């Protein structure tokens, strides 16, 4: 059950669609998608203490927290929110999101490591779901 690693992405679907349910404008979205199919992720875990820098060529990343104690975070269109991980299963922890100020569509996210040693990503804004899958470098 260690996330730990350097991972890259070998699969993402769904992005460009996430994006535009939040209202992202199209030209915006074209520069976010074409980043983000190759990002370099860096994860850091002790127990239920995790810290996830997540780098792009536009964007970085970086978030520190504990399962089950919530922190403070930034939406994938950059708002700000309150996140709670939990332990939903042994190997999948998932992420509730809450907006600090505002309204938009109910987001969250999910990290599973599965049994052939990849790790997949879900990321959601209402009914739209984006599914990205790493592996370590
Ligand atoms: C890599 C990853 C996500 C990468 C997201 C990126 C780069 C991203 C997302 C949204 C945006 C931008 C970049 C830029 C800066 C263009 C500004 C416009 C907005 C709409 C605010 C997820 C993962 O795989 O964990």
């Amino acid at each position: 059950p260690n996330f730990s690693g350097n991972w890259k992405i070998i699969r993402s679907e769904n992005f460009e669609e996430l994006l535009k349910v939040l209202g992202v404008n199209v030209m915006l979205r074209k520069i976010a998608v074409a980043a983000a199919s190759k990002p370099a992720v860096e994860i850091k875990q002790e127990g239920d203490t995790f810290y996830i820098k997540t780098s792009t060529t536009v964007r970085t990343t970086e978030i520190n927290f504990k399962v089950g104690e919530e922190f403070e975070e930034q939406t994938v269109d950059g708002r700000p929110c309150k996140s709670l991980v939990k332990w939903e299963s042994e190997n999948k922890m998932v992420c509730e999101q809450k907006l600090l100020k505002g309204e938009g569509p109910k987001t969250s996210w999910t990290r599973e490591l599965t049994n052939d040693g990849e790790l997949i990503l879900t990321m959601t804004a209402d009914d739209v779901v984006c599914t990205r899958v790493y592996v370590r470098e």
